[PDB]
This record gives structure tokens, sequence and C-alpha cells, in this order.
């Protein structure tokens, strides 16, 4: 029964998930002047040419575009990572207003939304095992700002009417997640956590510096989704973001000068 409401939102999560007050929680504010360039961060490798999307699901928190992760079809390697991380799903966090919605912030700036491409370390065999490990997941985070449309997002936008309410799914094959990437792969990285319960401290975060732009109409369609199930009181799926958490004993590294 966690969520994003007044009575069950981020300030309440610690009562069921005490790791919410842990040593490596996410998201964080990225202080760009304090991040340090790490010249040894070896090139990042996004290999999504053989990606196989399967389905899109409204899980009551967000919507997930799910991939076949039973082979190395869409993988992330390089950068801070040791080994191979398979893409399992992507989702977004977004606001009720264009001035909020991202989970990470950059010098305290919120973006309108944030895309999370979730990958698990193949050495752990399955996603469920990976989330129990400190290096189990790699999440590629991409900021969204409102401006020009993102053509490669439109197929996602257009299916949302079919998954309005919690528990709905729709087949979603042949979607190419390369159409959601910015031009540059410059990034910041730090060790953190899942940003929703169970808040497990299993993530290497890789947050791209360059935001993608989406149109006002595209984000407006995100905001028509519902947190509730069909036949329950309508509650718009907006402001499904956790605010920045204390950095504690962490350094954020930059791939770029
Ligand atoms: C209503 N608050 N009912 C129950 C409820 C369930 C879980 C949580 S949480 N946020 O700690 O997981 C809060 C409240
Ligand atoms: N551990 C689970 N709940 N299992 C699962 N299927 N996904 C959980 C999950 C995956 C990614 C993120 S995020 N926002 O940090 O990218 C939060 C939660
Ligand atoms: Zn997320």
């Amino acid at each position: 029964h966690w969520g994003y409401g007044k009575h069950n939102g981020p300030e309440h999560w610690h009562k069921d998930f005490p790791i919410a007050k842990g040593e490596r929680q996410s998201p964080v504010d990225i202080d760009t002047h304090t991040a340090k360039y790490d010249p040894s961060l070896k090139p990042l490798s996004v290999s999504y040419d053989q990606a196989t999307s399967l389905r899109i699901l409204n899980n009551g928190h967000a919507f997930n575009v799910e991939f076949d992760d039973s082979q190395d079809k869409a993988v992330l390697k390089g950068g801070p990572l040791d080994g191979t991380y398979r893409l399992i799903q992507f989702h977004f966090h977004w606001g009720s207003l264009d001035g909020q919605g991202s989970e990470h912030t950059v010098d305290k700036k919120k973006y309108a939304a944030e895309l999370h491409l979730v990958h698990w370390n193949t050495k752990y065999g399955d996603f469920g095992k990976a989330v129990q490990q400190p290096d189990g997941l790699a999440v590629l985070g991409i900021f969204l700002k409102v401006g020009s449309a993102k053509p490669g997002l439109q197929k996602v936008v257009d299916v949302l009417d079919s998954i309005k309410t919690k528990g709905k799914s729709a087949d979603f094959t042949n979607f190419d997640p390369r159409g959601l990437l910015p031009e540059s792969l410059d990034y910041w990285t730090y060790p953190g956590s899942l940003t929703t319960p169970p808040l497990l401290e299993c993530v290497t975060w890789i947050v791209l510096k360059e935001p993608i732009s989406v149109s006002s109409e595209q984000v407006l369609k995100f905001r028509k989704l519902n947190f509730n199930g069909e036949g329950e009181p309508e509650e718009l799926m907006v402001d499904n973001w956790r605010p920045a958490q204390p950095l504690k004993n962490r350094q954020i590294k930059a791939s770029f000068k």
C-alpha cells in the first residue's frame, strides 16, 4: 500500500522499508561542480540493436515497457560497469507540472520527467537474484524536458489509452529503445538504490547529462494515466517521483570534463 499520496508517499515508506533511511539511497541531487571527472571511466556501450520488447504494463506506480531478457539481446556494458547488464524494462517518473517530475536533480534543477532503463547483471542469473547484490542492477537515467516532440516516444504515448488503469497490459512488440536516447552518452555515476519500495541498495546509477526533449502533448498523455484500477475512484498518475535523498558517504563521478 505504499504510493505517492499524502498518506502513503515517500515520507511514510521507511515504516515498511527501513532501508529508506540507508547509506546509499536514490535519487540524489547531482552537484555538478562537486562531481569529479574520472578519466579512467572506460567507454560506455549501449547495445540495443537486437532488443525484443514484449509488453507494456500499468503497475499502479508507473508503466513498464518490458523486454525479453532470457538472452543477451539488449545490453549495457562499459562505463563504471564490470560485466554485462541485460535490459529488462524501462519506465518513467513524471510530474503534474512541467517544473517537476524527475527523481534526480542537477544543481537542484528538476526536469519534467525521467526515463529509467533498468538492467541486471548477468552474473546473477535472474533479476530477482540481482536485486539482492550490491552490483546487481545498472539503471540508465535520462532527463526529459518539454519542448520539441520526441518522435521515438510517440509509439509509447499512443498505447497509453489501452493501459489507463492499474493492472492493464498490452502487447508492445518491435519497439526500439534507441529512439529514446540523446546524442551524447556523457554521464554521471554513483552507487545507489531502487527509487521505489523495496528501495534495495543494488543499483549502479548512470545518469546522462544531456536531456531529451518531449512535447507538451506527449507529457500530457502521461498525466492521463491512472494510479487506480478500473472501477475504482480516479486518481491521476502524476508526481510519481521520490525526492532527492542524502548523499552520505558517496562521491558522484563524471565521465566528462
Ligand atoms: N524489485 C522489484 N520491485 N522488482 C521489479 N520488477 N522492479 C522493481 C524496480 C525496478 C526499478 C526501479 S527504479 N525506479 O529504481 O528504476 C524501482 C523498482
Ligand atoms: Zn524508476
